[PDB]
């Protein structure tokens, strides 16, 4: 296609590997690339996270209520949230919205505590249908990003799919998609990438990711006024391991999606 021709030329001019998903809800066509090529997830990872949390809440009603100690020594290399509840404790559900909102690695780990380790995360991917998706580490380590590392990694077309049956389909309950959607309308984090290149009319719930090798990352889901949703996935990810944050190609990557 067309799009095909400038998601390339602008992976050439960003001198990194970028890999694209779009599905447009109306048709269910499917705009890809690098598709099927694996790339590290780091912090994008939080939503299937959070999204097995929900899944228990649907036979645990009040589990989002839950306390949960926060000790120092839960703490780790980001913790914004948890930082101000040391020697206290969250819910679960501020848990998960300092998880998704602000990507607080501490609340992550909770989540993955709560789901039996890192093999809980996955489980719950498996369980809707992703065999791609695999969760291997807990925060921060999880985000190294090594090249060729298949350790925390999915290819966007499997987390495009994963994406839409969590926030549009039904994987979840009705409160509990409801309040996956609403969580992640709320993010803090992804005012630079996917959310910088959609017309400013377009509603967006996404998650944003970081690490090593320059690895920039963004998934959302869109809604636009008067058109039947989309899914958006965006990574990127440089060969130099001290290579510095590229938001700006997940934003270009959206607005050459959205011209599309
Ligand atoms: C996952 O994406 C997380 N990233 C990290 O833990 C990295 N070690 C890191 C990168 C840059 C600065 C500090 C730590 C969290 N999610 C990132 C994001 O959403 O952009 C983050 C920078 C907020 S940290």
């Amino acid at each position: 296609s067309a799009v095909q021709q400038k998601l390339a030329a602008l992976e050439k001019s960003s001198g990194g590997r970028l890999g694209v998903a779009l599905i447009d809800t109306a048709d269910n066509t499917q705009v890809l690339y690098r598709g099927d090529e694996r790339f590290p997830m780091c912090s994008t990872s939080k939503v299937m996270a959070a999204a097995a949390v929900l899944k228990q809440s649907e036979t645990q009603k009040q589990l989002l209520n839950q306390p949960v100690e926060i000790k120092p020594a839960d703490l780790v290399n980001y913790n914004p949230i948890a930082e101000k509840h040391v020697n206290g404790t969250m819910t679960l559900a501020e848990l998960s919205a300092a998880a998704l909102q602000y990507s607080d690695n501490t609340a992550m780990n909770k989540l993955i505590a709560q789901l039996g380790g890192p093999g809980g995360v996955t489980a719950f991917a498996r369980a809707i249908g992703d065999e791609t998706f695999r969760l291997d580490r807990t925060a921060p380590t999880l985000n190294t990003a090594i090249p060729g590392d298949p350790r925390d990694t999915t290819t966007p077309r499997a987390m495009a799919q994963t994406l839409r049956q969590l926030t549009l389909g039904h994987a979840l309950g009705e409160t509990q998609r409801a309040q996956l959607v609403t969580w992640l309308k709320g993010n803090t984090t992804g005012a630079a990438s996917i959310r910088a290149g959609l017309p400013t009319s377009w509603t967006v719930g996404d998650k944003t990711g970081s690490g090593d090798y320059g690895t920039t990352n963004d998934i959302a889901v869109i809604w636009p006024q008067g058109r039947a949703p989309l899914v958006l996935v965006t990574y990127f990810t440089q060969p130099q391991q001290n290579a510095e944050s590229r938001r700006d190609v997940l934003a270009s990557a959206a607005r050459i999606i959205a011209e599309g």
